């Protein structure tokens, strides 16, 4: 009874206000389209995503993408509204540069120390906030991750968001088709979702951006990690890793799911690396790479009032 009520708000669009231009996607559910929203009376043009049955209906998935959407993070990708005509359409915002896996494939060889340590700010950020609205993303991996500028990059692709009561900190799940790989211990064993068990993603994630769109347990069938993991071996030092950059995503993997660190505690890690990015990542040729200043003697764990957030 004591929960606080869903003042979401949901908007309906016409297919004759939308002018689609390209195909961005064809998947195994609908398909993503490179729109542009013209609204009535408006002076304006806003470059919009499109996306577009068997037993239920698709609707889940934009009830989760408008819920969170009252206050608004700017690192969480945002549904503008929805078009009913015999095929629905969904329309959120276009992030120009697709996902970021891949973007640290074919922008590869020219990812700057900078760029890679404030996707990680970023990404921490924005699931922060999802924990402070009680909601668990249950998919946080590099291909769930989009590029509105090379420097603004947002959280997408929620699927299986689940939100918590006021007194309610688990989830029971059914299985699934869920990505093993990116999946902490307990999730495997007992089948248990906790903010905890995204930060074990979280260290895939930022594991998989630092070997730059690399494979996490590559030449693996996904029936071994139960007790791999179990054991005690894990994902290995990725090698523009400084042991500083690489112990962070090894105690997001801890067993006991209070040792992993809570994500605001990784905007404040991250923070204090992004003032400084030359001492934390290796990159050969680090200052030579592009993609389209100090004032205190102890300036060491210094970090901005607006990262920080206990
Ligand atoms: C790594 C992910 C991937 O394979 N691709 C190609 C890249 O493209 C996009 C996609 C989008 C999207 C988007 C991606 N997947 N779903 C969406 C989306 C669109 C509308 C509504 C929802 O949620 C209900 C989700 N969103 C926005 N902009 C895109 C731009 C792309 O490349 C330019 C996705």
């Amino acid at each position: 009874s004591g929960e606080a009520p869903n003042q979401a708000l949901l908007r309906i669009l016409k297919e004759t206000e939308f002018k689609k231009i390209k195909v961005l996607g064809s998947g195994a559910f609908g398909t993503v389209y490179k729109g542009l929203w013209i609204p009535e009376g408006e002076k304006v043009k806003i470059p919009v995503a499109i996306k577009e049955k068997a037993n239920k209906e698709i609707l889940d998935e934009a009830y989760v993408m408008a819920s969170v959407d009252n206050p608004g993070n700017p690192h969480v990708c945002r549904l503008l509204g929805i078009c009913l005509t015999s095929t629905v359409q969904l329309i959120t915002q276009l992030m120009p540069f697709g996902c970021l896996l891949d973007y640290v494939r074919e922008h590869k060889d020219n990812i700057g120390s900078q760029y890679l340590l404030n996707w990680c700010v970023q990404i921490a950020k924005g699931m922060n906030y999802l924990e402070d609205r009680r909601l668990v993303h249950r998919d946080l991996a590099a291909r769930n991750v989009l590029v509105k500028t090379p420097q603004h990059v947002k959280i997408t692709d929620f699927g299986l968001a689940k939100l918590l009561g006021a007194e309610e900190k688990e989830y029971h799940a059914e299985g699934g088709k869920v990505p093993i790989k990116w999946m902490a211990l307990e999730s495997i064993l007992h089948r248990i979702y906790t903010h905890q068990s995204d930060v074990w993603s979280y260290g895939v994630t930022v594991w998989e951006l630092m070997t730059f769109g690399s494979k996490p347990y590559d030449g693996i069938p996904a029936s071994e990690i139960s007790s791999i993991l179990e054991k005690g071996e894990r994902l290995p030092q990725p090698p523009i890793c400084t042991i500083d950059v690489y112990m962070i995503m090894v105690k997001c993997w801890m067993i006991d799911a209070d040792s992993r660190p809570k994500f605001r505690e990784l905007i404040i890690e991250f923070s204090k690396m992004a003032r400084d990015p030359q001492r934390y990542l290796v990159i050969q040729g680090d200052e030579r790479m592009h993609l389209p200043l100090m004032d205190e003697e102890d300036m060491d764990d210094v970090v901005d009032a607006d990262e920080y957030l206990i």
